[PDB]
């Protein structure tokens, strides 16, 4: 960590090709301050 090169993204379907993500973000899930886990579905993760 001292990487700008990599791009997030999510493969096909048919698993050959890649889908580029245009942005990310941060999403906490083990800070005191929300409660994302429990609203949230198994079948979502």
């Amino acid at each position: 960590a001292d990487l700008q090169d990599f791009l997030p993204g999510r493969v096909t379907a048919d698993g050959k090709h890649i889908q580029k993500f245009s942005e990310t973000a941060r999403v906490p899930f083990y800070d005191k301050t929300q409660k994302h886990f429990d609203i949230l579905d198994e079948q979502e993760i």
